[PDB]
């Protein structure tokens, strides 16, 4: 007979239950960390996706208290090149008082690699990038393992995320292989097609829960990769047990992500595609497709936005901080009819709202 | 691992079990208790919204028997100028002969106020106000509990409402606070969107349930706020073990209400927003939103219809008022089919009903 | 705290599993009991309503086996006219093999009563109906109860069926008090929304199941009334226990059916309305809504069609009839993907099927 | 009471686990076993529909690895005439060096027959047809059985396909009376409505579950056959223990399915439906409904994408093989919540995907 292993659930499956609270939300602490020994002032990751991150969207992201990762579909001294740029980057310093910064001062940058890819690491390293993150779309692997071991044996003290994964068995075998971070996510990215084309995948409130028992055994954070929706998503994730939130169709239509406006039946777009796309790739077996969204404005405004709505989140379960939030946390699952309650219903919208769209 | 408390339900997830029936949907009692100490002939209250109840909708509402709330989003003055219109209203007498009013035969109205604001309550009790609605969108909180805590040592004879809650244990805190009534509802609004950009909240039926029974052995009467679509989730909420329900949405489009009449595309349609909605505060992070609503008349025709559905299904369960309605009612859970069952279905609606749009 | 006494089921949730089959669809037989003293050659009847059955439609059942119940919104007298058309009307006699007649070579015919309704009763009675259908919104009343036994006490050997109900206790209270069959529905009419209204009702499968568990022991036949939508549901219907079933919106698109053809952007259609609507009434408080169905021929053509279905389904089970047929009957519960995978998917419709729209 | 078996689920309704992998897609075999003597090199075999199925299909299909399956809607002699143009068919050695070939170098083909048809059974056998289809809407009969008994009478050594089936009893049953091979799927075939018109069915992933832990028991193979809607699909049924799978819908818009292409609003298309349809049937009572489907291109191009995406699934579960693809393999059930975000959502697709549509 066929395994079952349990019910999955995701983001929109559960809701936070409001708790006792003499917090407000901006007294809240929202510091948290992206490795074992990187901390990260805002709990917030922009994708490495070359119509998400590229070095401004990365500079935006430190400057705000978060970190930008760039993406891997450009030659190593493009990446090079777009590393230097946010390290040399730095008025500012209370224009953005919770900045990112390495010991030298220097807004912290992540970039990604491949299998096998030493040689980008090398040049990654000497560049000074803060950040390795190993991604792959199987992060439970031959190839992956020996990567890490590989970077670890070369660069003792490189910080380094490996994923993807969705398992506690495997957050249990990157742990152990010695990386800083895992990042969790098979399946729920908005551009991504992995469940259909393949049938695998784990609803990521599960995946997110499963892997950041195993991790904890190993004080390994937890990175929550993707099906990011709304604020509430990101706020779930992190009561859940994940330490960040990787977020990329948010963060797609902003200024400063990679591409150009244009304009559609009077709209303003930004292309946003799946780094396993067709276009991206470029018979291929795409895992993602090419699309658009909606332009929105700056990062700053939508960061504002998402960060709020955690705020809102942790006063309404009366957390001081994140570790205080995840030990507070407490879900009731709900029904398509809860859900349903729960979104705007029997009124016609009639004004734009910043954080529902 | 995560800790799911329950599996909650909300209206469209359950409905009432018929029973043995003596009684005519006429002939049925529908008094009940707003406070412990003041009671309604009409289980029926205006929400406390600039585009709900002001005057004139308190007025009407009081009329039919139940109560208005007048909203806060006004200076005190003008709230005391409100509050005086209803208390100085008082044919009538058998035009409306289930009118809810005080000892001294005036229109009973309520008042929402906010954490700390003790200058307005003064001038609300002095305007002879029969309730103060002490709300905040997260009522388990310091504030609200040292609020309440004020207003009882000046005002000890003052009816004081305090939310919103959606647990059992944010039940017990205010009663033992010494509040006159809890109201419940945290997100089920039809104009909130706080359980998507916070990722809070409890469905409407659950938390009606859980606080019910909290609030049981306080002797204190819960009112269930927000969520409410049809005449049957009157009955639902009701039967759970509320003893009042607060109406925002379908009150909002009658001539009573706040705001000018417009036609769009051929149809009148009136203003209905949250109060956490931007327009309504006037960077701000909104829990609701702005929009509209179809014009449906008067208020007495929208509470005579949603009354007779109560009545209907008091006559269903063979109830002879809400207490004993309360004691009989016996629920089942359905499925989306069931629900699809429930509504009108593959038949082509041609005239307008009164009490399904 | 609340009492959910079940989680209740409806058609779509649930499937008959295929068992081994040695009798095919044309040869399996199809009569049943309408009630303890009357059998039907088919297991139809269609309904009481207005836009369903009068003198022609009724006689058209019974031609074909079943029956028609003419319905009690009209003057004693016209009631009275429209049953003797039918007992009168009888090339026919294997034209129509299956015809379903009385003793005296009539065709059956069953006609639609109220509460206390006695002059009604006796004038039917004299006009020679085979059956009384004692019809309300809540078969399990006093006044429902009163009326079977003054009935019962006046014309000890006229059939008798009442309803409707959706409870194991209202099925015991009607057949102690003496009735020849049940009717059970509450709710799932296609018109219907008394749930929606009243918040009042069971899922018509679960309804069946529990009324037929308890009609059983007086020897009671149960009429499953509303929610069919397709010829799956008679056979589910059935199969759960039920002896025969009612039907409105499919066949209130007939030639037979009372009301004239009218054309709407190009294609013809049949007014279709719940006698609860205002229309049918005629501030009160419908549970009922007026529509449209469309024009679908004749009633021998669309009761072909569903006989069609359930003969298939008694040949995939292997009934040779439907003592069988129930004996047999083994279910399924499905999710809505499974649903989903039931209906035509993935297919663009180009040709319009005779039981599938 | 009903007796509700069990709750059933299909395809949408699960997700496969990913595991540790040490296998890259491209170096995975996906050989299989089509009955107890017939192996494939690839796990596809094309539907017994008119609109999907002839000589040419069948060719593809066998050069590909594969199968078709030549449908039983003509005369005697012309499946005949088809069956011998695959087999007389045989630049192709390594233009296709995965080609599914008898003993004597020649294409295999499979060929429809329906119960008694034994004259249709002998002139295929002599025409060289490698394994006879008995397919029925009720695999599950006595004329199946019986059928199925005459032929391994007259022709022991003739690989006979027996369908189609949905419970363990069905498949013990043909599994006694001899066959080489069970086809499952009762109702999930995209033109199907048989469980709309019979009310009879199993959800597809429990159906084949089911049937698989009976087979293995007499080391029968089993065909998953219809539901299929994606790449996904196939793996989720292999995975979950059948040997092979049987497609209509994707293959019925290719250049090789019979029919000619037509354009519909600046596209084309070609026709599918059902062979319980009116159409391909000529009062009927069908069990099929006649449709379209986008023209997609060639056959090799679909089946590329189909099994580029079971690829990719073996090598997210670690798989070296199939027999070893349901050995690791494990699922979690999803909800509705789950299968949104598994699909692409909250983005514009703007791009044609090959395998996603
Ligand atoms: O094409 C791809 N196939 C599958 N997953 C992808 C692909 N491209 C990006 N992703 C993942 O999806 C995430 C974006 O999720 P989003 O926030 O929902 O748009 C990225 O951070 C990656 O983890
Ligand atoms: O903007 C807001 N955010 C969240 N809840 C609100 C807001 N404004 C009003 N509410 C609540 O929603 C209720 C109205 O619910 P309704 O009957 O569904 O429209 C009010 O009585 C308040 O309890
Ligand atoms: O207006 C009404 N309100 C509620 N139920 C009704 C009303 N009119 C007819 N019905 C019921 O609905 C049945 C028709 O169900 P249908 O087959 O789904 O259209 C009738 O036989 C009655 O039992
Ligand atoms: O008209 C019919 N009625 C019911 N099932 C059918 C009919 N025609 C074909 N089928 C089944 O449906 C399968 C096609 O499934 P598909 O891959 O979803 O299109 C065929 O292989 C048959 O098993
Ligand atoms: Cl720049
Ligand atoms: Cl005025
Ligand atoms: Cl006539
Ligand atoms: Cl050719
Ligand atoms: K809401
Ligand atoms: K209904
Ligand atoms: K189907
Ligand atoms: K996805």
């Amino acid at each position: 007979a066929m395994k079952i292993v349990k019910r999955a659930l995701t983001f929109e499956d559960v809701l936070l239950r409001p708790g006792y609270s003499e917090v407000l939300p901006k007294e809240v602490k929202i510091h948290t960390k992206l490795t074992k020994n990187i901390t990260l002032n805002m709990p917030l990751i922009s994708a490495a996706m070359d119509t998400v991150t590229e070095h401004r969207a990365a500079i935006m992201m430190a400057r705000l208290g978060g970190l930008g990762v760039i993406h891997k579909n450009m030659d190593i001294a493009s990446q090079v090149r777009e590393v230097k740029r946010v390290k040399k980057s730095e008025k500012k310093r209370k224009e953005y008082p919770d900045a990112n910064k390495d010991n030298f001062g220097r807004l912290r940058v992540g970039a990604a690699i491949g299998v096998g890819q030493m040689d980008r690491v090398d040049a990654l390293v000497e560049a000074g990038v803060d950040v390795v993150v190993l991604d792959s779309a199987h992060g439970h692997s031959k190839g992956i393992i020996d990567t890490v071991k590989a970077i670890k044996a070369k660069y003792p003290n490189l910080d380094l995320i490996a994923g993807n994964i969705a398992t506690a068995a495997a957050a249990k075998a990157l742990c152990e292989a010695g990386v800083d971070a895992v990042k969790v996510g098979i399946g729920p990215g908005s551009i991504c097609t992995t469940r259909i084309v393949s049938g695998v995948g784990v609803p990521q409130i599960s995946a997110i829960d499963e892997c950041v028992e195993e991790a904890n055994k190993f004080g390994v954070p937890v990175i929550a990769d993707g099906g990011i929706k709304y604020s509430g998503d990101i706020a779930k994730a992190l009561a859940v047990g994940a330490s960040s939130v990787m977020i990329g169709s948010l963060l797609a239509g902003t200024d400063e992500s990679p591409g150009e406006l244009f304009t559609y039946q009077g709209r303003q777009y930004k292309s946003y595609r799946g780094m396993g796309s067709l276009g991206a790739m470029q018979k291929l077996v795409p895992e993602g497709i090419e699309g658009r969204v909606p332009y929105v404005g700056s990062i700053r405004s939508v960061v504002h936005q998402l960060l709020g709505g955690l705020r809102s989140s942790m006063g309404y379960v009366g957390a001081k901080d994140i570790e205080d939030f995840q030990k507070r946390a407490e879900f009731v699952e709900i029904t398509t009819a809860g859900l349903k309650e729960s979104h705007v219903h029997d009124v016609t919208i009639t004004h734009e709202a910043p954080n529902y769209k």
